[PDB]
């Protein structure tokens, strides 16, 4: 039993955990780096212990020998009477949008199009569509089938970072950090609604939780899922109530992972943690919430009812399935048995 080190990633993470870190009796402190691969080094060397992940991380971490600790989970339907630390989680669609405005655009005219995703090897926002366009041509020219973009984490001065704008003062454009207002599934999404992209590459949730006046947010207030549609593989646009028979693929979701050697311990804390500022804790919404961040994903997504236990002990290969794991692997051979690091 002790602290546990998180690690935040930009300078939003970075307040959000010092809050954290006050109301916890620094019992969890914080480290803070510029991009979650720093973040993932950082854990690496024993400096920090633990963060939340997308899959397309976890698989970078896994390879790196860390491992899944507790994964997100929100809301659900089937699966009725278990507490939430123990119902198996369902996994999130990843989807295409675009607006309804633009007609006539579907998966199969996507070519020389403007795209917005999360950042660059992320589920919803990179590896799934970018794999699937890969896929489709027989090419891994992937930096050229759109004509402009923005996806955090490419080179500044590429065409996949044109259409991203930085912080309010023009700097740090294209870091795959908060600071980039087209970063994650919030700025992707935003870069679609603005009409600077004419997709954008995220999850089911997204589309509902800013539209509808389900955000307030200056760029959101307005917009109404009517004006969106969902890019299907079969050719077709679809309402956004359709997702689930319109949608890219299943993905895993976003888990806490830390070294192997303290899983234990980052488990335990973390679990007390939720109890005390969690969906139901004890403080929250009292003192502090450690899934909110006003629809920004600061940490964890603000979706999140509980961080779960993973029943089985996954290694990382089964935390995010055979069929995921193989699509990543061939979508790396473009861009076998080693760590980045
Ligand atoms: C896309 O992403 C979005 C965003 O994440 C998802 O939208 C969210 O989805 C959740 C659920 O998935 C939404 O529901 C939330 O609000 C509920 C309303 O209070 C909360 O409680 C739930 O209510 C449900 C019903 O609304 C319950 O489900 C069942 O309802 C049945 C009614 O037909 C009922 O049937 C019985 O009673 C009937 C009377 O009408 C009889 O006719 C029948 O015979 C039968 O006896 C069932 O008993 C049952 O109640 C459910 O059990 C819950 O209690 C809850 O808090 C929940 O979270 C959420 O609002 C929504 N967010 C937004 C902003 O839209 C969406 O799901 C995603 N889609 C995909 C494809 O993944
Ligand atoms: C890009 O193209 C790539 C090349 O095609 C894709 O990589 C391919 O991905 C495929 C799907 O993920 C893999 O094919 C699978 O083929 C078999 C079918 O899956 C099985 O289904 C049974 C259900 O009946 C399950 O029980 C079983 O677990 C499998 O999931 C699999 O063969 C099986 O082998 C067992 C014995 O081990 C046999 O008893 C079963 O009958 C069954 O036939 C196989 O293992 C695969 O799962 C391809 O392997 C994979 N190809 C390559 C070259 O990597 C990639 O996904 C594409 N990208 C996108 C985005 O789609
Ligand atoms: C610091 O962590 C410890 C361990 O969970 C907490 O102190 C515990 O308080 C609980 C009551 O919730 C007792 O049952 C345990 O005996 C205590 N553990 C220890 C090791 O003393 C405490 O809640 C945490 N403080 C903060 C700020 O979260
Ligand atoms: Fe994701
Ligand atoms: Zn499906
Ligand atoms: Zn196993």
């Amino acid at each position: 039993y002790t602290r546990v080190v998180w690690c935040a990633v930009g300078p939003e993470e970075q307040k959000k955990c010092q809050q954290w870190s006050q109301q916890s009796g620094q019992n969890v402190t914080c480290a803070t780096a510029s991009t979650t691969d720093d973040c993932i080094v950082l854990v690496l060397k024993g400096e920090a212990d633990a963060l939340n992940l997308d899959g397309g991380y976890i698989y970078t971490a896994g390879k790196c020998g860390l491992v899944p600790v507790l994964a997100e989970n929100r809301k659900s339907s089937k699966h009725s009477s278990l507490d939430c630390v123990l119902r198996p989680t369902e996994g999130y669609l990843a989807v295409a949008v675009v607006k309804k405005a633009n007609e006539g655009l579907t998966w199969n005219s996507l070519k020389d199009k403007k795209s917005c995703h999360t950042a660059v090897d992320r589920t919803a926002g990179w590896n799934i569509p970018m794999g699937l366009i890969v896929n489709q041509t027989g090419s891994c020219a992937f930096d050229e089938f759109f004509s402009q973009s923005c996806a955090p984490g490419a080179d500044p001065k590429s065409r996949l970072c044109a259409l991203c704008a930085g912080d309010d003062q023009g700097l740090d454009k294209c870091v795959p950090n908060s600071k980039e207002k087209y970063y994650g599934y919030t700025g992707a999404f935003r870069c679609l609604a603005e009409d600077v992209g004419d997709v954008a590459f995220v999850k089911n949730d997204t589309v509902w939780e800013n539209t509808n006046g389900e955000s307030t947010a200056d760029w959101a207030k307005n917009l109404k899922r009517e004006d969106f549609r969902l890019l299907c593989l079969d050719g077709t646009r679809k309402p956004v109530t359709e997702a689930q028979s319109c949608h890219l693929a299943v993905a895993p979701n976003h888990a806490v992972v830390s070294r192997s050697d303290r899983a234990a311990h980052v488990e335990q804390v973390l679990l007390h943690q939720q109890a005390l500022f969690g969906k139901n804790g004890k403080n929250c919404p009292d003192k502090f919430c450690l899934f909110k961040s006003e629809t920004k994903n600061l940490l964890f997504n603000d979706n999140t009812e509980c961080l779960a236990k993973l029943g089985g002990r996954p290694t990382y290969e089964e935390y995010l399935g055979t069929e995921y794991v193989t699509a990543i692997a061939n979508l790396k051979k473009c861009s076998l048995e080693a760590c980045a690091f």
